[PDB]
């Protein structure tokens, strides 16, 4: 009955036949994007109407086309067509893929290149990635793919150890045409496998490892109702998925005695960049827009138990649509469970003589996708004392190129002739805050020091200060890590018992942001990415921080055409945008496979409770 | 037969009997300070010789002295009387606590200031802090503490809660005089009591959490021999502890194929200081070395299996000197377990079919120390992949105050007329580097942003550089993290099979340092803590950043007295000094009892091993 359930199969398959009765799912179309829309503001009123969004492909070269539709009353809400050199291209077909590598094995530019090189076509796989926007005139309004080349010695072999340097096309995937060849010298093809499976690259396998074993010989301490509404530990919350930003979290709160009190009305990671800073022509114009260009969601794994997810876990099996609106069942593709986290509070008392220690925990919600060679995971955690945190994990190969003669400064060297360029992976969390309610402020926090002189005799104060984020145009911030800024999220019409504002801090890592020059495609096309915060009011269609077409689009669309209408945000219904992200140099050790690095942020209450509200925690 | 096994209750025994019979301990001695010696620098002639260092104090108001003994040869090496006023007075003694709170209940100032408040003088507790250097000319050369007071309403209530503010008092605990008390005025006691194991404040305790159950049914991976020798996963070590520093790690080495290879020679955290940032002349002198004055050591709690160290858990349980040479036990001071921790390392690849996931863990070295109202738990933790981190988790109790009417800048409110005044809690981690042995160098590697130009057109590339540390002058380094600053250990001698150094990189939380004046006493008494990293060469004597004696020393000993010896640390034996720490604004959810925070560093391998080093851990 919740209005934030999953997707189920029935719907996607209504959907589907109400596309296919108004004549917009013919032979010649594809869904590129299907997705539940989130109820609008107001719905206090029940009168619940599932609606999705749909983007339609057309692979003969018609216009594609937005559309919304009502499963509830089955019909269609709305159709426009899209022009693509205007407002973007479609996201990426998983279908297109395949055809990069099909295509270029019949031209004669590319077989010219690989005889050259002494290569069988047979063996050569080529890695099919987004194209940006440069120079190239005649690719404004098409679909285009750049493809890089692998050699893979036998069908278990791991291509990325022999990378095929030099050499780059790009394909026209619609017109089936490959528009430009382009071939800068020969390169040796680094001859090292990177087979982590093999015994001779492995050695024998440890067997000093004993096992671990955790379990919950009662069950789990949280309940799951509705498909997908999670209570835990006096938090309450609704979770979501959806292709293109994966697990969303819907409803996020907090059950302080009799009271029901919000926190996050909606969180998501709602996209993520992985810029590359080699200025090599063959790699210069490569940056992956994840989220937006190919839909993390699509590409989840099914976790395995005891391997991915380890413990007493429940599975989530969201339902997503293919590219011709079939239902398809993403099995065990969202882990949850509870972890035991350590001392929670301790304190030994002289003077009282008690004793005190209590055990904390975390609730961990996560998923795993893979795009290429890269794997990521996404973490969500729930605390006891009420702290929210992302985490991202990255592991998975690394991409990789020749290692010139003479070395580099943009790559690394991580085998005789291998190398692997320098790139960042910056990740944006949309959060939809809802601190007690949709009436909120964003403060800066720096600290403040003080000099030593009257009313500081000894020289040893210092204090803080809070500056309101009042308009947009104000509230594009970045970190300060030795003035130790932070960011407070406020409610000025929800006080605490000391008659102050409720709120919560924003702690950031502090990383740096995008490296790229200001001047670059990336930096306008990743205009989100350049800063590490951003407040904005909240917008029904503000969704994503690069716009809803991602994929070829020019650049400026997102988070700073937004925040140009330059609203309001004191004490308002307010977004905050978070920017964070890995600057990667490969080391020696990422190579062949790269053990997991991590990245994230969290969110800790400040004044938002009374006194600590895990008084009522037991002794265990 | 190992020189790093941990001292035994015989070894204490000898010590205090070749004392003794030397005429060095009799009625009126201390013992303040007692440990063993390292060995020194070419200990490859197996010529033990396990000597004690001893800080003997006199309570008749003699002069100290430092003592060296050999257990071995059963002789007193050296016997130097101290110059306190010189060169700083001994730690603080565990019985001169009591004495602070039994010699105010009979001065008549303080007894009319508790009668100005109609406060029972039966239930006023008294902290007694240590003193520090300011403007008290008749304090140089004795031995001080000062006094705050709290009302106990009752044996079991939290005194914390009942801050009498206004009122301090200055004792000498040697002549048994209390040389000041100042009374600045009348504030409100706090009314409100902070019992937070009472069920009027707690209410019911939570039925809902259900257990998490942490077994090894085949037992633990690491063995223990020698009492204190440490293999687990290609690890080797040597577990120490000193009742100053507490936990110290020893030979910190990793087996990589036959070879087994150097990292950290020793580690520790060899200070910690607690700088308040209230200018209230009742507060305004306020600054804990934890480890240099109380000694954090002999505060160890013994640590309860299921509540403190949940799992399979190995203990370690120390022994200590109390103040008259009798050996004391810490039972179960130390915990030691393995954990899991998550996901290794995955990569699901579309093109070889290979599905591949491997699980993490880590190894944990832990205690746990009360200093009063704050409990510390320092956590080392080793993991698969050669991954080291330091961890400290900061809970008890905060230290309180009156909340003038009228607010503060210095204090964060927490209950009714109950403040918190603003600190920091900030560390020195001592490593002793051995980097593939001896010959190490540090180099400070900063991102490069490269413009858009000839040779990066599309403007995209970034890069990094490296500066080597030379000379101690230029080695005290400060943290950017708006350039990603890391320090980089290397060892120019040894190769990797790229032709490049070995090394490990140091990622810090660049959290901010030292917030005081730099013209205050805390500034000059503490001036590691005003910066992010020190290297040194190495020095036997060289052991603390603070200097030896740390109570009431005037300032200047320590980093930046040994920095002045300009010595070359390019390719030396090094050590280097990493400050790390919180900043607390006290919040309402840490009150009446903190629930932990954390702040730490790492280290990485950075091209140590020639591949990945986890290749061969098992599918589990
Ligand atoms: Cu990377
Ligand atoms: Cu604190
Ligand atoms: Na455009
Ligand atoms: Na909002
Ligand atoms: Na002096
Ligand atoms: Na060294």
């Amino acid at each position: 009955a919740s209005p934030f359930r999953l997707a189920s199969a029935g719907e996607i398959s209504e959907v589907q036949g109400i596309l296919r009765t108004a004549g917009l799912l013919g032979p010649e179309k594809r869904i590129a994007y299907l997705g539940v829309l989130d109820p609008a503001r107001g719905a206090g009123s029940e009168a619940e109407d599932r609606r999705f969004r749909v983007f339609i492909h057309d692979v003969s070269g018609a216009r594609p086309q937005e559309v919304t539709v009502s499963v509830t009353n089955g019909t269609v809400i709305s159709a426009v067509e899209l022009d693509t050199a205007a407002t973007g291209e479609l996201p990426v077909l998983e279908e297109e893929f395949e055809v990069v590598e099909q295509l270029l094995a019949t031209d004669e530019r590319w077989l010219k290149a690989l005889a050259a090189r002494n290569l069988d076509v047979s063996k050569v796989r080529v890695a099919p990635l987004s194209a940006g926007v440069f120079e190239y005139a005649e690719e404004r309004g098409r679909r285009i793919l750049r493809g890089l080349a692998f050699v893979q010695d036998f069908p278990e072999d791991s291509a990325w150890a022999h990378p095929v340097d030099g050499l780059v096309a790009y394909v026209d995937v619609v017109s089936k045409e490959v528009t430009r060849v382009i071939d800068t010298g020969v390169f040796p093809v680094p001859a090292e496998h990177g087979n982590y499976t093999d015994p001779e690259l492995t050695g024998p396998l440890r067997t000093t490892q004993k096992p671990i074993s955790i379990t919950q010989p009662e069950g789990p301490s949280f309940t799951v109702t509705g498909g997908n509404h999670i209570e835990w530990e006096k938090w309450s919350l609704d979770v979501g998925f959806d292709v293109r930003e994966g697990v969303v979290l819907h409803n996020i709160a907090f059950r302080d005695g009799d009271r029901l009190r919000p926190i996050i009305n909606r969180a998501s990671i709602a996209e993520m960049v992985v810029p590359y800073g080699d200025p090599s022509p063959i790699r210069s114009w490569q940056n992956y827009f994840d989220t937006g260009e190919y839909l993390v969601g699509q590409y989840a794994n099914s976790l395995e138990l005891g391997c991915d997810c380890l413990g007493d876990i429940t599975y989530l099996s969201p339902v997503i649509s293919d590219a011709f609106g079939n239902p398809r069942e993403i099995r065990n593709g969202i882990c949850m469970h509870e972890e035991d986290w350590g001392i929670l509070a301790k304190h030994s008392d002289l003077w009282s003589g008690i004793n005190y220690t209590r055990r904390n925990r975390r609730m961990v919600i996560s998923f795993f996708t893979t795009i290429g060679n890269y794997d990521y995971g996404f973490y969500w955690y729930l605390y006891l004392d009420g702290t929210i945190e992302f985490e991202a994990k990255a592991t998975g190969v690394v991409f990789t190129s020749a290692f010139p003669e003479g070395g580099s400064d943009n790559i690394s060297q991580l085998a005789p002739g291998l190398g692997a360029p320098f790139h960042q992976h910056i990740f944006s969390a949309r959060l939809d805050m809802a601190i007690d309610g949709f009436t909120n402020r964003v403060e800066e926090e720096d600290v403040v020091r003080q000099t030593m002189g009257p009313g500081n005799e000894r020289g040893n104060a210092f204090s803080r200060k809070r500056t309101v984020l009042t308009r947009e145009s104000e509230a594009v911030r970045e970190a300060d890590a030795r003035t130790g800024r932070t960011w407070i999220i406020s409610n000025p019409e929800s006080k605490n018992r000391l008659n102050e504002p409720v709120g919560y801090k924003l702690h950031a890592h502090n990383q740096p942001t995008l490296l790229a020059d200001p001047g670059s495609s990336i930096a306008r096309r990743a205009a989100f990415a350049t800063k590490d915060l951003w407040v904005t009011r909240y917008a029904d269609d503000e969704r994503y921080p690069t716009g809803d077409f991602v994929n070829q689009h020019s650049g400026g669309a997102g988070l700073p055409s937004y925040i140009a209408q330059d609203r309001d945000i004191d004490g308002q219904d307010i977004v905050v945008w978070h920017t964070f992200g890995l600057t990667h140099f490969p080391r020696v050790e990422d190579w062949p496979i790269m053990p997991v690095d991590t990245v994230g942020f969290k969110l800790r209450p400040e004044g938002f409770f009374d006194r600590s509200p895990v008084l009522d925690v037991p002794a265990n």
